[PDB]
């Protein structure tokens, strides 16, 4: 009607779009923390061999 | 209508990128995963040199 | 009309929000790739002097 409509719409995409990247971010970190868990224990295991056989 | 009309722009638009943000995102980890893992099969292997070295040592 | 403003608005910020999602996040991995690089290096090291000691040990005997 319309200066008030592109207002309150602009507003609903800000907060919308702004709360997608946050989730995104916290979504693939912990992908990241998934795989690289599985990297560390192989890595804990291997010293842990070496420690042992030493 | 039209405010309804860009609202649901909106949340269709924003739903696309976020999947297509961990989409990308978890690929790039997927291709680091794959470079450590490179070198982990190889730290490994020299483990099992040294392992048999070690035997070969005792005497 | 209004619905062009509104919608080229919401197609700018969905574009920045993207690229900003997937450069944070590969941020986030890349800080844990080089944790786990230099833990890597450490034992490689160890490892090459283990050896290198070993064979030398063996050779002698």
């Amino acid at each position: 009607k319309s200066s008030h409509t592109l207002k309150t719409a602009n507003s609903y995409t800000d907060v919308t779009v702004s709360n997608s990247t946050k989730k995104a971010i916290r979504e693939s970190n912990q992908y990241t923390d998934h795989k690289f868990h599985q990297l560390e224990n192989r890595l804990d295991k291997l010293e842990k061999r070496l420690l042992k056989l030493l």
